[PDB]
């Protein structure tokens, strides 16, 4: 007869698995921004953090609980042992450490997937895996590779970033919110992106049309530049607080809510080219997906130019050569 | 003429002034989760930060901008002048560096109150009619010192308080129920952190008092020990310290809430610092966390809780402890 | 090769189901409001309209799906057939009369079965009335457990309460805290003892709270809920904001597995000596398997005679009826 | 003392003028749903409510009402005067009955509202419903005397969003993500530009430039035949439309109430466009921000679009040439 029997009487112990659960690898800057934005937006009704730093996965967890007034996910866990991520819709993987090389990060990369994907597998065999880690093209073949998991449930965080700051930044020269403004980065992620000038348009007005000379050397107002600044923004906001978080964080959240809602929303995620643009190596890139309750069900077959399948080709070249080498 | 002309017709170029505009003073931890917080709850049409540190000020700046696709903000400025924050209707300091191990309450006290010196002044000089909202710890000593500072009516000057405290308090609570935290009714009162007055009476769930239940409730005589309730309060937050280092995510997620009741003029009631000189026998001008109610123009009124001798005892204990601080600082 | 297959090269086409579908079963004044509030809400990834009249539903189901692009509810199915509701969690029950018991009787008769048929482990959610002999209806003819059988009761009597308490006292109704219990409508129970702002007790600052000796009149604030019913359906003809928006509230409840306490009717027997299968409303902690706790409300001697004489009265009614 | 006194004490006795009001006159089916749609979207703090039937006017106000626990709008008011609208920033008008004739009808009936919304809001943003829209948008603008920024109508917003929703059907991609747009006359001339008709840039008349056309083999003219037949459908199905309107205007009121700055298919003057050099109100791409509609895109439009525009041009104007005001 404690206070807890004298207040309430239950009708059931009937304890269920979580209905729309979602898991998160590594409580780095990334992943709670990744955390607080998925919180924010009401997309999961389970919440569960994972990392190898004890200390920092417990605080990190507690901080988050401690909000639980003001938002709508009942329950927020944590732990080192992956058994707290049992039954899970989502698995988001934000785990590594942000002069060094590319190459020397991927075998680097590989070892930590190497134990992360099999204890995902373990306790959440039908998951979709949203892979953000860098070098997130060949990360999200890694993982594919480790887990057995058909194309459509590993899924790669990609251009959906590159976009976002496109639009934003391709807003900002118009004056229109970049919800109005639309523009596709697409294929390999970072340096190598490649802008789809022919789709660039404002209400359906293409840019490329009234404009014949946009994202060429001969373009009067270089619009080459806002793609120039899609990459140097990246390095300059390392440059100026160290690190990414916010709007990594926003992107991965919004493509928790396609997956999450099945909403069929088209996105610039990373994704097997196998079969496209004289492609015919395993490889993941960008390209615009429809995003449903089972990941990638669809994918846009984009008309890009001799230009800008070349650009696809060489790095799909240049990921397949990292990968022909890799150790599984 | 260029793409921009031939694709946009112009109709006006005139007035663009901010009607629902907020300021985040401070570009830490604290002050980076009230950011996302408000963004991710469309509270504002303009974002202003202002921070000491130029080049983290940028970069996180930036690193919102970025999001822009994702948010109904559409607006986000940052600068080390204050010129960047006019016509705010709301301002949250959240500047000064966190409490170091090392130093003491006393030591963050005139610390923060030589960054106040510079802070408030520039703050009101661009928004003479917002609402500060102070967050910067120990928060009580300097709600009082941006009030005096300011010259602000009582109403405007609001500290986040207990609003953190009652919040950690209802999850706990709602913890040991299971039941959501929402549902688990529970104030936490006066001065903010370890000092903190739970109180026990207006403990319910769909208007049962816990106490009516339990007479034990808060008592050391307790057999369930429900004061440890209380006891975790101030625990947890020293462990989230120990643990990461900081607390971010919880303190973001009640201001962004404290926010939401100003901007949106709700009208509904938070543990919050403010004004207390005239109730539970306080004389001096000390500033402690009571039931207020919050709406366009700070705090309208506050709610008169009746406490127990004990429970009133620990808000005078804090008053005299507060107001001796108060009394031997130079503006 | 058309367009689609141009445009769009395909990984997979099995048909997944829905996994937060919802239901609404009437596409009345009433349906229609749960429908918008609950899609204004992101709580369904699917809804479902059911309606005898095949013209109205058509129509509604249309509307509906022209504001697609502004929800975020990618399925938007109608029919008079229920297979359209398979595999829904929540099921809400808004069809009937605005004798009003005889006809709902037989109305689920046929609808309840139906329900069950195409979602078995599915939450019932009774608004049509009256709610609490309905609720009683609705679980006797499903055969469900209790918990999965819940009727809207007094929620919306303690929305109306806590917006006129919050208009007498100037503060939102949110932080206006009060229960209005038993039977939805008239024989409602005003849980005075519980009434407070801020954790401090109303009866306490004002002992006459409640009672005819009372100056501020506070017994109006309740009687005005009761008033406020009628008085809409005067001016307006029905009600239908009210009633929509505080069945989503439930909803989102249920969905989310939130575990908020809400006053809903349920089965109350063994509380306050009642014997007899009556469904009155009782604070409930409602989730994703619907009423999974009950709140034990510390009532006076007056309060607890109110419910087991709603109790005798609704039993009086429910015996009389032939399934 | 009162029970009020004892538990609160008060500060300051307000009272600020309403920051972010929202005012909609008609509490018909469309004016309620645009009601609902602005309450649930949080874009008001305090929401008026005006109709000439006074008594489905108090009984909306009071169901709203007793709801305000499930909403984030601290005040709903209603009232026959238009004191209860005062200082608002966005007006909404609904009002007419379903369906020259009704035109006049409407005329007469708007001769009375847009005095009393200038009276009490003079700085507001007019959003006209009420059919014919592209007609009555021009009524209200003459009337009130507001720069045509602060006169919009909702026009082909709805019209976008039905050719979203079909388009979307059609290829079993989520509205959002199927970019059309229906412009110039909202209802049975609206005109669908096929050039802008798209899914993540790739322009669906690029690749099948039969898109739009009669010997279009997936006959894609009837999808933008559907936005119109669907309007008729629904009149003849239940009676009238409501959900799909109130959603679309909840829409642009964002905008507005929040200056996003995004481009919405609204009716606006077109006089110097197209070849019309007539005062006429026509739907096209705008800006929506604070003070309305700041700029609007130029689109790209065949001959036979181009004159699509020219004959609803024409045949508004010659309506709005036989109008006493
Ligand atoms: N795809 C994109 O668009 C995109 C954008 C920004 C950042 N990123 C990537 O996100 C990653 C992380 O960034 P960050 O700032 O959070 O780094 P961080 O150093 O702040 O945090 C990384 C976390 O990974 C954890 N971790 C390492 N090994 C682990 C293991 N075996 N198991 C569990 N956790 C482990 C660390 O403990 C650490 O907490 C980087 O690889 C970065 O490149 C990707
Ligand atoms: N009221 C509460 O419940 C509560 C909870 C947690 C933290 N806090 C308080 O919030 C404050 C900050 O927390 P933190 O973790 O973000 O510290 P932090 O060191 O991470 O960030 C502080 C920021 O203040 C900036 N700053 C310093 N001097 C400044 C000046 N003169 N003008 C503008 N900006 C200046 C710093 O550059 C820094 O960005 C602390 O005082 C802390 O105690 C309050
Ligand atoms: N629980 C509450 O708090 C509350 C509040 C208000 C109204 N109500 C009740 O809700 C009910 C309906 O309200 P309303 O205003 O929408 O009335 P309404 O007449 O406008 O709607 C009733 C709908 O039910 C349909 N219907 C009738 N029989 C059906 C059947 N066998 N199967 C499917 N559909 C059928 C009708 O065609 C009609 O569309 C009433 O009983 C009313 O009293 C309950
Ligand atoms: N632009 C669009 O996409 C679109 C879509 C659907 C409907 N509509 C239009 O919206 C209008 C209204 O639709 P409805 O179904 O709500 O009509 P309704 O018959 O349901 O009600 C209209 C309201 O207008 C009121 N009204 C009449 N004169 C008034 C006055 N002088 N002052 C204040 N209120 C007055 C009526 O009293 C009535 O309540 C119609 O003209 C209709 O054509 C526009
Ligand atoms: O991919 C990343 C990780 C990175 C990054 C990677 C290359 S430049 C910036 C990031 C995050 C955290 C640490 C680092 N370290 C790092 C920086 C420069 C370098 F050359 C190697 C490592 N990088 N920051 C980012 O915002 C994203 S998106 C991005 C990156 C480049 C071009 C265009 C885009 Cl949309
Ligand atoms: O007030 C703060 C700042 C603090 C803090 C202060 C005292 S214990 C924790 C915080 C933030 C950043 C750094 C530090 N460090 C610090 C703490 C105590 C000390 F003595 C020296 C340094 N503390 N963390 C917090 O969560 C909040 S809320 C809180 C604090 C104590 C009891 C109950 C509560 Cl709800």
């Amino acid at each position: 007869a404690t206070l807890k029997d004298q207040l309430i009487y239950n009708l059931l112990k009937e304890e269920q698995t979580p209905q729309n659960k979602i898991t998160v690898v590594g409580v780095g800057a990334v992943g709670m921004a990744c955390a607080i934005s998925i919180l924010m937006k009401d997309l999961a009704d389970e919440l569960a953090l994972v990392d190898v730093i004890e200390d920092k996965l417990k605080g990190e967890m507690m901080d988050l609980q401690h909000g639980s007034l003001f938002l709508r996910t009942p329950k927020i866990v944590s732990g080192k042992d992956y058994n707290v991520t049992a039954n899970s819709k989502l698995v988001i993987i934000t785990a590594g450490a942000r002069g060094e090389s590319r190459l020397n990060l991927v075998q680097r990369n590989v070892n930590i997937f190497k134990f992360i994907i099999p204890n995902v597998v373990k306790y959440s065999p039908n998951c979709k895996l949203l892979i953000v880690s860098n070098p997130v093209d060949i990360l999200t073949y890694v993982a594919w590779k480790i887990s057995g998991f058909p194309k459509n449930r590993v899924i790669g965080s990609g251009c959906n970033l590159d976009s976002a700051r496109f639009r934003y930044l391709m807003g900002e020269r118009l004056g229109v919110h970049p919800l109005s403004c639309h523009g596709w980065v697409l294929g390999e992620h970072g340096d190598s992106s490649v802008p789809v000038w022919s789709g660039m348009n404002v209400a359906g007005v293409s840019l490329k049309t009234l404009h014949p000379d946009l994202g060429t050397d001969k373009d009067k107002e270089q619009w080459k530049e806002v793609h120039k600044q899609v990459v140097e923004s990246a390095y300059e906001v390392i440059k100026l607080k160290g690190y990414t978080s916010w709007a990594i964080g926003l992107s991965v959240a919004d493509l928790a809510e396609s997956i999450m809602k099945n909403l069929r929303r088209v996105h610039p995620v990373s994704t097997m080219i196998k079969g496209l643009y004289g492609i015919k190596d395993d490889v993941f890139l960008s390209v615009p997906c429809i995003l449903g309750q089972n990941g990638i069900s669809d994918l846009v077959k984009v008309t890009l130019t001799s230009e800008e399948e070349a650009r696809l080709k060489k790095s799909a070249d240049t990921l397949w050569g990292i990968q022909k080498e890799l150790q599984f």
